[PDB]
């Protein structure tokens, strides 16, 4: 029933997080700042390159 | 009548469990956890292998 769910709970958790998979990941959408940084570099490099 | 049932009771039990057949088996359906463990390995390996 739910007993197998407890066995795979202890096994899956203990095996999964005990040593490997250091820090894992949670929200990687914070790296979307690179989209804003890149966007600023496009806004600036457009003006630098398109100057007379 | 039931006397032969008592004779095969003492004989069958004494012979059966006295030494051999250590621990025997009762419920082996607890090994169905391997179905859940394997199921998790399919759910994960599907994602690992099917990645771009």
């Amino acid at each position: 029933r739910e007993a197998v769910e407890t066995a795979v709970r202890t096994l899956a958790e203990h095996a999964l997080e005990q040593t490997s998979l250091i820090s894992n990941d949670a929200i990687k959408s914070i790296e979307s700042i690179i989209a804003a940084l890149d966007a600023k570099l496009t806004a600036q490099v457009n003006l630098i390159m398109h100057h007379a």
